[PDB]
């Protein structure tokens, strides 16, 4: 994936618990659609610095879905008070720019930590 502030293996457990880390294409989800490996919606692409030729093309790119993660987190985590690591940023993926303060996304990452390889993944 691509690189920055979140690890590698981090990243593979959020795109894992996303889409099992794949193209699934876009869903409905509260609201707007998320969409590709990341199931990034386009409000959190644009805050990410709107890469890739288009959001839904950046979304359907694992490196390009993943480096506007990078972004994001970089933007929004210590803003936040995010714990920097991928407690913090995996909330923050799921809850918005104060994600990681939302007790709406502790079960995300607990629902994650039971994906193989990480639980605990820092
Ligand atoms: C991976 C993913 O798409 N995760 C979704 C979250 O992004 C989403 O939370 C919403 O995030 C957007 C984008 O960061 C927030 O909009 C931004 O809010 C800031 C701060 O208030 C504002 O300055 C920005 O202009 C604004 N950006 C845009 C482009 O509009 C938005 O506030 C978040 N929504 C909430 C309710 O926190 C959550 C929504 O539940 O879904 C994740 O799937």
């Amino acid at each position: 994936f691509a690189g920055g502030t979140v690890s590698q293996r981090c990243l593979s457990c959020i795109c894992k618990m996303e889409s099992g880390c794949r193209n699934v294409g876009c869903k409905m989800d509260m609201g707007s659609l998320s969409c590709g490996y990341f199931q990034i919606k386009e409000a959190y692409w644009i805050d990410c610095g709107r890469p890739g030729s288009s959001w839904k093309s950046c979304a359907a790119s694992s490196y390009c879905a993943s480096l506007c993660v990078q972004n994001y987190m970089k933007r929004y985590a210590k803003w936040a008070g995010c714990p920097l690591r991928c407690e913090g940023f995996a909330r923050e993926h799921n809850g918005g720019p104060r994600g990681c303060k939302k007790g709406s996304t502790i079960g995300y990452w607990n629902r994650l930590q039971k994906i193989s390889g990480c639980h605990g993944v820092q």
